[PDB]
C-alpha cells in the first residue's frame, strides 16, 4: 500500500511533511538576512 503518492509527487506544490521542513529550511536563511545575521 502507498499513502501520501500525490503528496510526495507534489514536493513543494503540497508542503507539509518533507515539503514543509524544506520551505522551513529556507525561512531560516530568509530570517537570517532579514533584520540581524544571528541563524
Amino acid at each position: 500500500s502507498v499513502s501520501e503518492i500525490q503528496l510526495m509527487h507534489n514536493l513543494g506544490k503540497h508542503l507539509n511533511s518533507m515539503e514543509r521542513v524544506e520551505w522551513l529550511r529556507k525561512k531560516l536563511q530568509d530570517v537570517h538576512n532579514f533584520v540581524a545575521l544571528g541563524a
